[PDB]
């Protein structure tokens, strides 16, 4: 029989835990891993968004690497419209967050000359001249290649390698002429317009926060986005610049630093301290450093974020092949599962959702794999190691959290209900990775939206006004969670859930926990 | 500084181990994970095979789902030709195994318009008719489809699902008429000729070993293949049938059962006992059972095989996208890494090698990821577990093996040298997963070839005749290993390696171990 | 069924390990814990010594706190006579070590006055005056008590507590007059002659090595003792002074620092570095510092010594009550068991052997408890933890040790045979605590005698001359071990043992191990 890999949960070793994984051990209804969907022409329509939400989407990511403000404003407007089309039912309403992915220090090449083939082919052992002559800005070809990085020449050297499109195409500088570069094509073949360019071994002096960026972040504040995915941040200083720009009015916007180059990996510790969360941007990371090493950086990053208690996102190409096909490849399914097992708080879709033919099938697939992997976690082991690395604490919530999660493990609670406004308490509970869903009730619409960044936290926005008597106000928000839970099939009348509340309205966190029957 | 994730090797927890993975901790030269390549039109040429070998190929897999005997006979002949082109040098000669992959109980739709390239769409609602009438055999079109499985009507029901062409296409039986099925198209769109068919929730009664299979196995014995990849085996009886056909003359051919359907996963334990090894055929497995659960089956299978000490292979779509591209996707790189970390003895390529545009790049990539992940393993923990999970033990080689690997850990030996003929002693040493390469010297050309099925065993065929004095014959095979090692850059004069030999010529295994300087 | 707590050895937790200890799981014949017997009037007779040996004695301790040199010389002569009375049989001969226990900076009282033997009573709340006037030297009573510590007035002050006769009697300095001390009796009652005195809260300026000491050590060198138990050593410097006096001629005499005061416990680390071994002298230690804290110091000491690989002895009052009774108390039995379980290499008897009515019964009891507790160890857990404290940093012989011990666990070897002259190789094997007996064959009579200091090493002196051929000389010393083992009931023809030898005569340690049948 058994359910949600409970037999394997009892194992005393990882080897036995693995040997006990059962494909016939049904996972639970609730899904703990937040799904982040990148919105594009394939999913901008309010009607598709509505389905995006029912299928699982928690975070709508706007990639400011392309598109104008009015563009992104309309799409932001549509996700909100689709979201609120549900607001009518307080029990079935699923909050949805809006994220903003910075363009950052990108290098991009121009448009191929119209006058000639659709795409130019850089054949191995062929010459190619890279120029900055704005004249060739839209007249690229097998001979001339224009880039949008002016100082490029001062940071590269003879012998330096240049990667272009998703470092599918490789170039080697042979002559470093003043204001231009004569190179030789090593790899790749076909080149299109506006393609990504990477200088792995160089020190790109572009700004962390460029003019263009400053305006986009400002725009986010204006548009009231919940988070910011800062691209190519390579040190604490960068995070701080982004923090400063968001300034006072955007103080509450959570900054998620994207790690996508050797520098950022090397200075990860100081970056994590300055950020609210981290994103393993495997795409550029896999170009900036050898592809075979990404898995190392991913696990290291997810590991340290877990230990720190800050959200971490795994992104890029997870279900890549589903851009053109309805079902994922065996490796891609594996990729998602291992990301969840590695400890990732959220998994992302960018392309499979932005411009793919199967956006809805893709999020549904991550949703399926998520629940399955989440159950295959070795909680007993993870908890212990995670509490070990928990320094001596003068913060009582950490204790409440560990006690509660432990309590949830013992009575196989159906869920952990947490009343919070800043979201802190719930964040703490999620940190110690309980198996059961963390139903966080709050009146702060934003902390609800931001809650998705945390593994296990199921945000529930309470719209009822604050009751006179604190006890009644509590039983109110608690019953709301109870109902949402019954509605979502997380638990029925008679199951056990642990409830974390504040003893008195003035309590600075959840200092009260109870084991309670759902009825 | 550090090398081969040794700093992270010292951690006491998995969380710390992960937090310590360093992308600047260079792996070692030696690669322990065997690479199995599926040979096809893109890699049959002797010249390509030569490069296949230099790039890392250890096992050539002939997929008998297609091709005639003379076809596979020539390709087998070519891999041997390319292999022997190296025989001349005893030190740099890498033996290559030949593997035969069985067709088994497959279900294939017939031809379309009696033509190779096929058309016809389908998509939702579109009713489709599945006839068994061998008349319209080679006349499949948009409305009537023919299957090569005759009893298909007795094993399926109304409402049953039928997957066509790698589960991309989905049908649902609406009317189960006698000798034909009227179905409705759920998923899928375009169907070609002779495409695979799967009946997920049905009990297919086809024969474990068919008439077609019997001749192919017989042929394998004739061609002297080292192993058989028994497709779709679902129980011990199945393995035994294959064992019987190979019979006495093929007694030494190792049988690798392929697990690719619910039944096989369910009866896995008895199948493992009857087999010499196991292959996680995620392809059909991901169709036969929900895709999201494959990762569960994989980890469970790899785990149990490790515990049992029999070789286990992970296969299908690992570097899939590389069939059309020079670099893999981030998910695919991750998939290989986790396969090695899960503990798979060999990883496979089938298509990326058989008919892709980048066969060489693909094996080279697995080779790269393999070494990287092999170092990222948590040996201390693994060993302890493999040990604390090795019930009983009277096979002294177990003792010798565990003590030697433990000794190799302590003095960070560069390699373990094992003299063996049946290969048993080396198998035992690999079982306990040393970090260093296992250089197994043997005069039994076949055990050398078969050795690749084991993680870490680097086979070396000794051609020198047996010396008069046992001591000299030993020091001879040992120096050959010493030389092979120095040549392959596994170690230089002065490094330490542990040597496992037999005290006297009559010893039944490796009962003598030594810590020795390589010089 | 089961034997030697092997069922409990399979447990994965200490709690389970304990819950599985079975009083019906017969321990093995061999005893790994060395037994150190203090020789006195109750056991100086050669005839008693002979029985002391057959009963289990490994080390004869001569306590130079009393007796003249001619006295100790005769007793040393008798143990040697009793020991050699067995030398005739090379197989049944058990070497015995002679240990010299230093007097050190002791503080003794004088002889009660001549009254009718009537010992003196010190009722609570009485005065009593301690003088130094060498006139009361043999005339102590209720009013005056002489001390042999001349500078006692300069180290104590008013309020200072003074303990007499094994801390049984308590006195508090009320008036610190010049050259005397007026005190008040807190505890204690009856005072005899020449009793022990402790100033726990003072800084005794007596010489670590006194005039009396230097001569005694010199004598030890002359008498060729195997080890020295240096009393009250409180710092590295102390150990060095002793090392220096033993000088060049006594360079091979192992120095065992005795930890018996707060200072020694506080500076333990530097003392252990300088010593060859350590003795937890609970006697004075339990006076110098609170009684309830000794168990902490013992475990800590035994712990760090284990971690360092140096012999550690537990001593004093273990079977105390047996001085007058044939059977030990329940606490004493427990005390011996827990000492073996703590990890003590040797357990001592001093009094129960020196002047008790049941010297033989006492050593026999320690012998019985030892084997019983040695089986009740949690080897799996202990080993894993020792290996951790021994990083991957290598000397090389410890690789062999760890590998060998691991191998002995796996095939449940009957014993580990080690050929060594300096004894080093065996010491290393013992360090990693195997379950089976370590039969160490040597031609160095002394290293054999000293070997007893190490848990599990069963010394065997080889008298045969060195064979021409290194191979024959090895099989010779191995067969001797094989024979000794069969004789002692350690193992019969057909059992498995691991043999650690040197490949070539020049090897600097045991670099060759083998799993071999005993026959
Ligand atoms: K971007
Ligand atoms: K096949
Ligand atoms: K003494
Ligand atoms: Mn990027
Ligand atoms: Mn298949
Ligand atoms: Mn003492």
């Amino acid at each position: 029989i058994q359910t949600q890999q409970l037999h394997a949960a009892m194992a005393d070793t990882f080897l036995e835990h693995m040997c006990r994984l059962d494909i016939d051990s049904a996972p639970i209804t609730a899904r703990n891993t937040g799904i982040i969907c990148t919105i594009g022409p394939a999913s901008r329509s309010v009607e598709t968004l509505k389905e995006m939400i029912k299928s699982g989407m928690n975070v709508a990511r706007m990639n400011f690497s392309h598109g104008t403000h009015e563009y992104h404003a309309e799409t932001i407007k549509n996700v909100r419209t689709a979201t609120e089309s549900f607001a009518s039912d307080p029990i079935l309403y699923r909050p949805v967050a809006v994220a903003l992915d910075t363009k950052g220090p990108e290098i991009r090449t121009g448009l191929i000359k119209g006058s000639g083939t659709a795409e130019v082919e850089l054949k191995k052992g062929a010459t190619l001249k890279i120029t900055l002559d704005n004249a060739y800005m839209e007249k690229c070809d097998e001979n001339i290649l224009w880039l949008d990085y002016k100082n490029i020449c001062k940071v590269v050297d003879v012998g330096s390698k240049v990667y272009v499109d998703d470092g599918l195409i490789s170039l080697q500088v042979k002559q470093k002429g003043p204001d231009f570069l004569v190179t030789e094509v090593e790899n790749g073949g076909f080149l299109g317009s506006k393609k990504g360019v990477n200088l792995p071994g160089a020190a790109v002096d572009l700004p962390a926060v460029s003019e263009k960026d400053i305006q986009d972040l400002k725009f986010g504040v204006e548009q009231d986005v919940d988070m910011v995915f800062a691209s190519f941040i390579r040190k604490a200083a960068d995070v701080h610049e982004v923090r400063k720009i968001l300034g006072e009015k955007g103080k509450n916007i959570k900054i998620i630093s994207k790690i996508e180059n050797h520098e950022g990996v090397r200075r990860f510790d100081e970056i994590l301290e300055a950020s609210d969360g981290i994103m393993v941007a495997r795409g550029d990371l896999g170009i900036e450093i050898p592809a075979e090493k990404v898995f190392l950086a991913q696990k290291m990053i997810i590991g340290r974020c877990n230990r720190a208690g800050k959200p971490v996102i795994c992104a890029t190409q997870m279900l890549e092949s589903m851009i053109k096909k309805p079902r994922p490849t065996r490796a891609e399914g594996s990729d998602v599962a291992n990301a969840v097992l590695d400890g990732a708080d959220c998994i992302m879709l960018s392309g499979e959702t932005a411009k793919g033919d199967y956006p809805l099938e893709a999020v549904r697939m991550q949703h399926l794999i998520a629940r399955e992997a989440e159950a295959a976690m070795f909680h007993r082991k993870l908890f212990e190691e995670l509490a070990r690395a928990s320094p001596h604490s003068t913060d009582l919530m950490e204790a409440m959290a560990m006690g509660s999660v432990e309590a949830s493990y013992k009575c196989l609670a159906a869920a952990l209900i947490v009343l919070t406004e800043s979201g802190r308490s719930a964040h703490q509970v999620a940190r110690y990775r309980p198996r059961a869903p963390i139903i966080a009730v709050t009146r702060n619409h934003q902390t609800a939206r931001q809650a998705h960044l945390y593994r296990g936290i199921f945000p529930v926005v309470c719209k009822d006004p604050v009751q006179e008597a604190w006890a009644e106000d509590v039983d109110l928000r608690v019953n709301l969670a109870m109902n949402v839970g019954k509605a979502r099939g997380f638990f029925k009348k008679g199951d056990v859930v642990i409830v974390l509340t504040g003893w008195r309205p003035g309590s600075g966190f959840t200092n009260t926990m109870r084991v309670v029957p759902v009825p």
